[PDB]
């Protein structure tokens, strides 16, 4: 089983904004998770070929990863913070749905999700 095309990170049709909540999502939320020891499985689209996960994209129909998120943030793909928060939550959900409780990768996602929640609890006020 081949990999699918990755999620888009560029779309000139899509209206864009650069905003203080999006800026926080990049410089605080993404940066915190990206630097973590457990980030590496989440820093790029799942390569089902290299990882020998031939059923991954049969089960996961909304792939998402931090490499995509980082590019969406840096390339101002989003209109609002909720879009980006949803991408992180999609990524965590994918991991929990595909894998088994207690698997290493689920523990890794949990650790990142804890930090995500701690940072989005203090999402700033819109300017
Ligand atoms: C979170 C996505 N993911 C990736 C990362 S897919 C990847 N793509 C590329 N290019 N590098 N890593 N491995 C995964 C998964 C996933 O959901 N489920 C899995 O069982 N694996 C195998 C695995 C990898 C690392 C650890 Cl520590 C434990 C298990």
């Amino acid at each position: 089983s081949m990999n699918p095309p990755p999620p888009e990170t560029s779309n000139p049709n899509k209206p864009k904004r650069q905003t203080n909540q999006l800026q926080y999502l990049l410089r605080v939320v993404l940066k915190t998770l990206w630097k973590h020891q457990f980030a590496w499985p989440f820093q790029q689209p799942v390569d089902a070929v290299k990882l020998n996960l031939p059923d991954y994209y049969k089960i996961i129909k909304t792939p998402m990863d931090m490499g995509t998120i980082k590019k969406r943030l840096e390339n101002n793909y989003y209109w609002n913070a909720q879009e980006c928060i949803q991408d992180f939550n999609t990524m965590f959900t994918n991991c929990y749905i595909y894998n088994k409780p207690g698997d290493d990768i689920v523990l890794m996602a949990e650790a990142l999700e804890k930090l995500f929640l701690q940072k989005i609890n203090e999402l700033p006020t819109e300017e």
